[PDB]
């Protein structure tokens, strides 16, 4: 009987009673793929226009609006758009008098459809625009989404039952400690290795080569991580969103020596000032947005701030309990298992189901792709495993592997499942 | 000293230098009743009218409005509805002319009351109504809310401070291991059971009765998003708390609208007029954005987001045979006296748990068969997680007692430190 | 080898065959300074007026609205307000008539600024507005937003790799077991402890004179716990807000006769119904208010049932194993570590970078401000260790300090790090 501490740090080792060296440091999990993840990224653009336009769409205001901005934010998610009518035509035009202004705009829409929002704004200062002989124009158009921008989207792994793995080499043999798996053969003993707790669920944030970057916890949204991709727009194919979801931005016109202005808009409020215009016929436009959480997050920096480069680990040290006891030598069955079936999802969080027939002479260490699921007797078996790795699944006891049966749907596809996306239509018949 | 490895599936067992047999697996942990959990389940209904109303609610439009479902939604939560004059009386009626109709219908709601939204839809499309003489009438009614659908609604309960229990069976003698309780006694000897760490936070969904499990939180950011645990809460299965929507977003969308070309956002419901067969007469089409993106179909979602039972390690166990006994301590059987039980149950708060110890040994404590520990004779005081509601008998191992009690449920514990419902204030004049 | 259990509570003791006494309960942990946290407080004010004002504002409505709940309310979170023309002046006045009150009220603010929606409401019942000789006229002002009171405030530390402490008394001799660290050297040769698991994340309440009040989770803002003020306004700085945030509130005037009256307000929303006064030309207001969260929150009361005094652990026991196995002597460097850099941040939860060079002798054992961050043999190292001490670090092998070089940030920095805080303004210019 024999006690030491190994230090973590690499080059670390013990020479007595038994050389023991720290390899390395990794870890080991189950993963819980949540897809993508982006910043609520509120962003606006419009024009003030000294004319009543016909087509409220980014190709009919393309004389005023900027063109990049406008296509880009007419695309976004939550999309809202306000044309307010200042100063009408006092006579002639095509659906342009005042009249055609009503609350909701819909005299106006009849004639010049659009996808946006037309209300009067008579009463506003019209002083932006000047330089009429007689009539003076003036309208003001708004446009604001949340914008989803490549280089702010991150890929997100979730790692659950997390397990460090301390690497050593005992007496020159290769064996993989942690909490679950603390014993190694020694020449002729047995090394129990005392190791601290596991740290935790960890969160691995995919750049795009690539590029992981490490958090440690849920992650928690109420502390100084609140910014967190993960806390926002969450994607599950990195195509369609689910959850919570910001409202449409509130558009407001709001005057240059309005009292409003002394205060800042809040989340999702975007206001829009005519500024005048230096040429007749012209305008310009001053955009204050509130955007969500208060804050505009900074992809590269944050994520420089806010992770490491590799997971977290406890500092040690590990007790290296040595002992003259030898473990049983128990038989098993190295012949591949039959009619294994696996189903349910993996890399999802849910345990998927397996279930076969062990071998006789001894108990099958089964693996599912390498990845080990438990040992069980000869005969049937059925056993809940969280898997990280696709199909198609190889099985084996420990010798020769054989293909099993599986239907198991992708992270992507688990977080669709048992939902019906999208629109929910009814139809309200007239009475018999 | 001896060591071998027993594997955690039914069947398995080890024969040296005693017979180890894994007679099965369960758990322990310290429960969190969260109540009633179910999806926010967005529903809408509404007529075209070919008439202006005078009675906007549920009896009112009765004519009109399908009544199960206007019942329904009217009694929903975060109520929405509006009542749009899309072409009035050219002449005669009651309050039915266009000029009733000024935004925010004030002039109609003075003669006319209703708790819905009233607004001019004058310059929409009236083509659905037809067949009449001399002044066509045309309205439309949406109304919205989230609707509670009883097969919707799970109860749920979190499980912390979560231990797998390996049942085992020591030459016949039954030996339950945790990691708070790894040994067991052999014959002529003690037991020491390496085993994994525990699994972490549970959620178990009650249906109707059958559990089903979560491993985690659970994760409201990952493919367990749609959780009824990430949507609406009620701690008494009755009143709501926390996150809630906003009320829906009620649209009069004519059908050739170029808006019909995207998607109604989360709480948003566009409502088109379909032109009738029949003279004087419409029908509705209604466009609605559920909240979260999707429409939750929840016997679907639980058998693929739920196992039938806990999740556990693989293992196996290590087990470390010692010739090792253990030193005999004395206890004291007698009961404990002036027991005082204060706090919660099943809440996630610890209770204060406070007596007297009897004489002749360590009072190894329980609360309605719950080990709270061992404590030295005289005045003692703990804090334990309780998952047993009150009366309260307890034990120091032999004889039990009644404690006094000031214990609270947990649908209690979730409305104690606030104070619910409308805040009501009075603005007195000068 | 010899076997003992020792209970957890105080005056537990162990006789033989080495006296063992329990001391103490404490515990070791990660810390994660989350700043200010306050529940979501909808606060309404208002008035009947039996005229229509020319300044909406808490000074221009001096005579009519409560002059305290104006100020406090007008300086709150999302603040709302809106001034609604029930009957308006029939003839002189300066842009009061009811022209001047088109939706939006645009004309009337021409000549009349406010920072307040301004609507028209005629149509609504004047009833409230009596004994006027010619021209009957009647307005009605609401003001709502989420206020900011000293006392609902609470500072939050959450805390995080958590290890109870098991302080015992080995013969005399101070040994604090973990699950970390299980050992305690005796004379006969070690004593390892058998401890239960760690208890998880805990939340830590400050209050305030200061008093820490304990949580144990996440929180968990699904259960019975929702109403902390964790789950609701986050001030990472204690000044400025972050993350989500309710809708500025929705203002409603309702007649006491809407059958409106007949259900609750929602979250955010705030009712006000005119009432007929006692006095000739004077009304009185009657606010509903739809409380955050469907609840107000008390917080002496929340704080006192939703916490304990102490963190919680397990009940034990501890398994007490004796052995006669002497740990072997390995050789320590007692020299204190040079060019020491440390980079990060402190109790934010993200580990700091902490690299220097370990000296001869043996293997540092270093410490950061007296924090273990492992041991280094002689040599160049590089660790990422979470932090609980703020700058200026000391840093040793177990003799001797020095300063180590230091570029660390506190907690509340870190939430505003990687962030652009505020307004993002941007200008359309003319072609
Ligand atoms: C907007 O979306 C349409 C349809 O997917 C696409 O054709 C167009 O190129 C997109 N424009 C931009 C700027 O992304
Ligand atoms: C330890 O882990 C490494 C890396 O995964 C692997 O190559 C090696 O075979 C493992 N050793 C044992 C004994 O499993
Ligand atoms: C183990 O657990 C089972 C089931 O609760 C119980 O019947 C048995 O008595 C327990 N054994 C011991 C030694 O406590
Ligand atoms: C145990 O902890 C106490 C309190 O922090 C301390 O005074 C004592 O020195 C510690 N004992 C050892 C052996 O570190
Ligand atoms: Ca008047
Ligand atoms: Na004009
Ligand atoms: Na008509």
């Amino acid at each position: 009987e024999a006690f030491t501490y190994l230090c973590t740090a690499p080059g670390c080792a013990t020479q007595t009673p038994v050389p023991v060296r720290l390899a390395g440091v990794r870890f080991e999990s189950k993963i819980v793929d949540g897809g993508c993840f982006a910043p609520w990224d509120l962003e606006a653009t419009g024009a003030c226009i000294c004319e009543i336009p016909t087509d409220v769409s980014c190709e009919g205001l393309g004389a005023w609006v900027p063109t990049a901005p406008c296509a880009r934010i007419w695309n976004g998610t939550q999309r809202a758009c306000t044309f307010w009518a200042v100063n009408a035509y006092s006579s002639g035009g095509y659906a342009q008098l005042a009249s055609y202004f009503n609350p909701g705009g819909s005299y106006y829409k009849q004639y010049h459809p659009t996808a946006c929002e037309v209300e009067p704004a008579f009463g506003h200062s019209d002083a932006a625009c000047w330089g009429f002989p007689t009539d003076t124009v003036m309208s003001v158009f708004a446009l604001a989404s949340y914008v989803q921008h490549p280089h702010k989207t991150v890929r997100v792994k979730f790692h659950t039952e997390t397990r460090t793995v301390w690497q050593l080499s005992v007496a020159g043999v290769s064996c993989n400690v942690t909490t679950e798996h603390p014993f190694c053969n020694t020449p002729h003993g047995q090394l129990e290795v005392q190791v601290p707790p596991d740290p935790g669920d960890l969160v691995e944030y995919i750049m795009n080569n690539q590029q992981s970057r490490w958090g440690l916890g849920s992650p928690n949204c109420h502390g100084p991580d609140w910014a967190s991709p993960v806390c926002q727009r969450h994607s599950p194919d990195c195509s369609r969103l689910v959850g919570a979801t910001p409202e449409r931005p509130r558009l407001r016109l709001v005057d240059a020596d309005d009292p409003l202005l002394r205060t800042a808009p809040g989340p999702g409020e975007v206001w829009v000032t005519p500024v005048i215009g230096s040429q007749a016929r012209k305008c310009g436009l001053h955009i204050r947005a509130g955007p969500y959480g208060h804050a505009t997050v900074e992809m590269p920096e944050w994520i420089h701030a806010h992770t490491t480069s590799d997971p977290w680990h406890p500092p040690g040290p590990l007790g290296l309990k040595f002992k003259t006891v030898r473990p049983v030598a128990l038989p098993r069955a190295l012949a591949p298992p039959r009619n294994v079936r696996v189903t349910g999802c993996y890399q999802c969080g849910t345990p998927a189901l397996v279930e076969g027939l062990a071998p006789g002479g001894g108990n099958c260490h089964l693996t599912v792709n390498g990845e080990d699921v438990g040992a069980f007797p000869p005969g049937k078996f059925v056993t809940a495993a969280l898997l990280n790795t696709p199909p198609p699944y190889q099985v084996s006891c420990g010798g020769e592997s054989d293909r099993a049966s599986a239907r198991v749907i992708d992270p992507a596809a688990q977080s669709f499942t048992g939902v019906v996306y999208g629109t929910h239509t009814t139809a309200v018949s007239e009475t018999r």
